[PDB]
């Protein structure tokens, strides 16, 4: 069934390109200077970026504005991921509650995984690659906002040293979604059955796409440990931001859209 | 590596695991499932039978200090095992220490699962058996100390690993190049690369019907990392509430800065 695993890999890659506008291939071409993006490195260039990079989220404090900007984009990504999951063979046949449970607990790990595609050591692409926020500008943010963003850079630097491309990541993402260990799942067996195929598919993909990179399969799986740990730490930052930043108050309809 | 070389590394590690850990999973299962009239444990399920166990083999504190002493013993055995992992003792000293500092706990809960079923845990080299319910009913935060380890053990034991498997898995845990503060990640990763290859072949040969067991076993490393985190936070809570309590220097040092 080797031919079958190559086929599943091809299916997921095609769906991945369609579901996610800014591919890792495209983002790397932009970061490496290969139509140049707008750069945000201080407060003034941010003010000129809102009226130039036309962020879809301007509705008075700067660090809050950035954090909520990250929140809005993440809510957009949850919809893109939801559309991608539907293409995973077997996903839409699962019990409806279980699909909702797999997406509820998986989007956070997928977002961080995919955010690494947009980062280098020096910053992160934004607005489908038209803007660029420097690591230094993010690390220097006041309050606990400065420490929210630096962990994602540290993880992305380690993670990106694996040198995965989009065809690799498309299967990795599918594998995260089909985690049979999410709390409250009603029928674990078909989820773990699908994950086995995706796991076979990822293993073959990495041997063929990285024949020199020994044990790349194992090493990528160990990155799920790091992902789970950073999602957990991130949650505890939200609780602190909710309970300390009353300036982080929103319009009730807005609070409601962004509560997840 | 060549298959014959990986089999040789697997055999070396199994051999050293038998030498370093006196109570193997094989022995613990023979005691837990029994039929054996020579290996039968005394069962501790309440306060009185605990008192009768003292004459055969605050209450919640005594138990906690019991786990602490056994934990130090486990660290000693794990440290003796690590020394046998080819390449380990040639590494920079600080990294040897760093690998053990972050590795021993994940290995302790791994091997603790061998001593557990759904109903309790072997103790005192298999001569006793403390029920899960009795531990869950301990007062203050102590009742919540041991139950996460049970939840992991039930799932982990469903993998049906034996000792030859665990020996290689334990080795892979120690040689993690992602531990905070490592100075020379490359030589650690080259060793883990060999150990990961050895584990792959071993699980394929010993569990050929167990699809993707290699992948499933590695994902269990996620669950280990989370239970270590919870344990540490409980220790900080007990430290600030029981000032009469005290820790072993080996344990003291493992918990400083995660
Ligand atoms: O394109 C994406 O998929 C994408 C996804 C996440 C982020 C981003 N999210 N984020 C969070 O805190 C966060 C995460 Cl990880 C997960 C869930 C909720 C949150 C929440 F709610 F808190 F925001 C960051 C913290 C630090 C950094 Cl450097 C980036 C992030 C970004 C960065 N911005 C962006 C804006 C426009 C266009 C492209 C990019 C992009």
């Amino acid at each position: 069934e080797s031919a079958d695993l190559r086929a599943l890999a091809k299916h997921l890659y095609d769906s991945y390109i369609k579901s996610f506008p800014l591919t890792k291939a495209k983002a790397r071409a932009i970061l490496t200077g290969k139509k140049s993006p707008f750069v945000i490195y201080d407060m003034n260039s941010l003010m000129m970026g809102e009226d130039k990079i036309k962020f879809k989220h301007i509705t008075k404090e700067v660090a809050i504005r950035i954090f909520q900007g990250c929140q809005f984009r993440s809510v957009e990504a949850v919809q893109e991921i939801t559309e991608y999951a539907k293409s995973i063979p077997g996903f839409v046949n699962l019990d409806l509650n279980d699909q909702v449970t797999l997406l509820k607990y998986g989007v956070h790990e997928i977002i961080y995984t995919m955010l690494a595609s947009l980062m280098n050591k020096d910053g992160v692409l934004i607005s489908e690659g038209q803007g660029f926020m420097t690591r230094e500008f993010l690390k220097s943010l006041r309050k606990p906002f400065g420490d929210f963003m630096e962990p994602k850079f540290e993880f992305a630097v380690k993670f990106n040293a694996l040198e995965l491309d989009d065809s690799d990541l498309a299967i990795f993402i599918a594998v995260i979604i089909l985690s049979g260990d999410r709390p409250g799942l009603l029928n674990v067996k078909p989820i773990e059955d699908i994950q086995d195929n995706l796991l076979q598919a990822l293993e073959l993909q990495l041997k063929l796409n990285h024949p020199e990179s020994s044990q790349l399969f194992a090493k990528l799986l160990q990155k799920m440990t790091d992902l789970r740990q950073i999602v957990t730490e991130h949650v505890q930052l939200l609780q602190v931001i909710k309970k300390t930043e009353t300036d982080m108050s929103l319009h009730p309809l807005l609070q409601e859209i962004y509560k997840d």
